[PDB]
């Protein structure tokens, strides 16, 4: 898993996100959609977004950004003891949303991208390392639930 020192770095980095959760949330989603357009097709409520301007101008996209990061934040604060929080998410994403684990990889990298973009020179090597481990743990535990369900 992660060491205590690493969890501290992770939650320290999260303080940045918490200062503007909707902003970070919005940019993470836009980065995901613009970098991987197929991901947009998984959202029946965002498919109408034809341009990045429309994306940036969407209040509902900002709203979902808050929903997504708030959920991730609650999970990170469990520092690994997130079975109860993670299971239901893995199941709705595999069964209801049909989100391949590949997309969870995309969003993880998108989070790292947004942190550097919004905080250049203030997201150190040790910080990127700890946050990456956390996102991998999150991703890996979801992958386990996916195998359980036989979802691809
Ligand atoms: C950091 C990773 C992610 C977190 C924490 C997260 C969290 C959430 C939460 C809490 C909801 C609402 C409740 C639910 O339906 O379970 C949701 C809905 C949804 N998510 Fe995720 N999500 C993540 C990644 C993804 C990715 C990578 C995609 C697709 C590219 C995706 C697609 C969707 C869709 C389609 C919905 C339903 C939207 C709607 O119709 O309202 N999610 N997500």
């Amino acid at each position: 898993g992660l060491s205590d020192g690493e969890w501290q770095q992770v939650l320290n980095v999260w303080g940045k996100v918490e200062a503007d959760i909707a902003g970070h949330g919005q940019e993470v989603l836009i980065r995901l959609f613009t970098g991987h357009p197929e991901t947009l097709e998984k959202f029946d409520k965002f498919k109408h977004l034809k341009t990045e301007a429309e994306m940036k101008a969407s209040e509902d996209l900002k709203k979902h950004g808050t929903v997504v990061l708030t959920a991730l934040g609650g999970i990170l604060k469990k520092k690994g003891h997130h079975e109860a929080e993670l299971k239901p998410l893995a199941q709705s994403h595999a069964t209801k949303h049909k989100i391949p684990i590949k997309y969870l990889e995309f969003i993880s990298d998108a989070i790292i991208h947004v942190l550097h973009s919004k905080h250049p020179g203030d997201f150190g090597a040790d910080a990127q390392g700890a946050m990456t481990k956390a996102l991998e743990l999150f991703r890996n535990d979801i992958a386990a639930k996916y195998k359980e369900l036989g979802f691809q």
